[PDB]
């Protein structure tokens, strides 16, 4: 039912559903089988940053994920998002653990959407999330804590990522991400994250996603479905 | 019930409830009887611009309303808004006609809210409103048209401001307008408007306002209550 | 000597040096023979808008030029600008008339450059230029007038574009347009222009360009060299 | 000769020239004897943040300096800066040691200037300074290092603040800080700093300042003159 576009930070290779056999970042257009991926060295316990960039001129959706040591992974995909997304969307962040697990801590998240004609703009920046974050819609296991973080997946009292968890935070306001009369419709989103695991292998990752506004966590979408898709089609 | 802070562009002098005997801009803190006003020459049928500026450092809320010929009216009031507003608010625009009437056309509206610590930010800009504006909450008579305008009060098919009308548009997302740990909590809001009247005297004006998030149009708040207050206390 | 990257709004087809046989927008990398162009219907006497967008992730430089009736022309080119431009640049606007002529009036110009690490940012917006614009470097025939415009090419007292004219306005501050440790280095530039001609055919166009900081108008670079190149190589 | 407006972070009480007998932040209008000050607990070796905020509506210039533990000091002064500053200015940061000394390390500096009519804007952000910072004008002892810092006063190879030092960094581009037709002319500037001393008492402080564009370090303006004034008048 939901239309999803997403950038996934995919920590766990689900080879039987498309993933490459490494941790990877992915552009996902209406399917968890990414249209495009890049090998990504997730750095356990380090604070990472994702940048997602799209404009309707170049019609190239790009993401880059880096860490402070400067290793960074980048992915791009040429796609006309006007053809994919409804005019109004919500934007958000999504995370999963499955059998294997990890902290899916967002430390900051920012987003800018513009429509420039022949301008409407939405921008939010969160560098600190709060306990009762009234412009965020939390779903599933996502919590904002007093440590100023967005914890997208269940952590246990004593600091531990719980498995089978799925959580999302959508910004409260619909965003008008395209308008057929706009000459430029662009969006940028940036988030920093801390994936930490003690697990044999971390899983399952974090995605920034854009969806129809009424979007919600799909049924059994934990683990490899990254809280975005009802299935692996 | 609602806590209101507002800048009013008050086209019609309701002297029996505080107004001065001229059209005026006003800062309103929890009462339609402005704490501070300035004589304002509303220019009939011309596009005007309001700017509202507040920061928690100076703790001075200011507005200036100007037109293109450069006549402008300005008002300031020293007030600690942390003491007035709940932490989370909605922001919006409100308009009224009563016995006398006017177009209450908003052509653009922009808003920036920041919390800077020892940053969270929301910014929206509308330069064009659309028929189905999913990040706006319209109340009462407010409509967004295909002419890209926000028509806060009922206009009649043939271009005429109807009386007894009250309408508001709140931005969809709550805004976090103060946070006791922020060192600067500031907001700016800007809107352009076109008040046009054929009436013996225009009424009643436009306000930018900030309220509790669940705020709605008070009972019988048309005319001089500018769609903000249940009474004239 | 100068390294140029530019988006040209090329009103006059110089077929013997690469142009297509129509008015065109072009991406120019170190040569006036554009790497990529798109047919552009210049609308005589109408206010146009150019948007130039680049980020080091997608590594796609794009421009779109539109007018209010919504006709718009778009061009994109995949290029790694880190390989082309020195780290510090100036940004600007350039215009030419030759044998044929036109007003090369810039009504507004804005620019945003960011370096985001694993942020530095410059943004300027001019919606009104002034007589003595101390953050602009004017070259050749470019003048800022009291009408708030940037007139890149000589106009005659009585409203007429003079021929053989070349003029540029560079923003005063060097911009740091790439930094090998930045994970995103992006820039956007936007300008509105009014090309007006009574001439048999308008010429020669407007470019937004990025150059080494000490860049100046090349010798005899009027007409088809758009004030950017010493020759047509 | 120079016209200065400044916010001083004054670490050393020069009581014989106006200072209070504590470390203080100060608003300085054309004189080092601040028009207004507030006791400021400089936290030795900690990273501090200054915010300076002015708009021509409220006509209140404010600064707040805080540290991470949240102690913050605030100062405001009602002043019409149109009456004080020339239309075009440069903006910058200034520091001094005298007999007593301190590191005057700027870790980031940002500035936004707007003119809104009846908009021109300049914004720069430096979160990382570089060795050869081509949009900064360094004066006296100010150096940008490879550690990404702006070191306004001489530090010695082995980490030590040298005395008698004075250094400033002005942004390269003049800023148009007022325009008599603007209805709002506002500016915000933000900088983080690290003042560290081993000295019996730290001195002399950091100022953000705005000056005529050709401004330079006054003769013998080390120590208590904070690199802004030729004398203590
Ligand atoms: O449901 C099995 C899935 O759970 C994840 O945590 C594992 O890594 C695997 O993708
Ligand atoms: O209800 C009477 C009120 O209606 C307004 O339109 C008049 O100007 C007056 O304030
Ligand atoms: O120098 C000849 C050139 O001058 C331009 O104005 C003409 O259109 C042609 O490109
Ligand atoms: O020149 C004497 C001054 O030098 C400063 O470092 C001292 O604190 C005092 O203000
Ligand atoms: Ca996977
Ligand atoms: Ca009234
Ligand atoms: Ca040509
Ligand atoms: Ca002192
Ligand atoms: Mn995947
Ligand atoms: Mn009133
Ligand atoms: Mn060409
Ligand atoms: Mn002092």
């Amino acid at each position: 039912a939901d239309t999803i576009v997403a950038v996934e930070l995919d920590t766990y290779p689900n080879t039987d559903i498309g993933d490459p056999s490494y941790p990877h970042i992915g552009i996902d257009i209406k399917s968890v089988r990414s249209k495009k991926t890049a090998k990504w060295n997730m750095q356990n316990g380090k604070v990472g940053t994702a940048h997602i960039i799209y404009n309707s001129v170049g019609k190239r959706l790009s993401a880059v994920v880096s860490y402070p040591n400067g290793d960074s992974a980048t992915v791009s995909y040429d796609v006309d998002l006007d053809n994919v997304l409804p005019e109004w969307v919500r934007v958000g962040l999504s995370a999963s653990t499955g059998l294997y697990k990890e902290t899916n801590t967002i430390l900051s998240w920012s987003f800018t959407s513009k429509l420039k004609s022949n301008t409407n703009a939405l921008h939010f920046m969160f560098n600190q999330f709060s306990k009762d974050q009234k412009d965020l819609i939390l779903q599933g296991d996502a919590t904002t804590g007093t440590e100023g973080n967005l914890r997208l997946t269940r952590v246990s009292s004593n600091g531990s990522p719980q498995g089978s968890s799925v959580g999302r935070a959508l910004f409260y306001a619909p965003v008008h991400i395209w308008e057929s009369s706009a000459v430029v419709a662009s969006f940028e989103a940036t988030f920093t994250f801390l994936i930490k695991s003690p697990d044999s292998h971390p899983a399952d990752g974090i995605a920034f996603f854009i969806s129809n506004i009424d979007s919600s966590i799909p049924s059994g979408s934990t683990g490899r479905l990254l809280g975005l898709f009802p299935d692996a089609n």
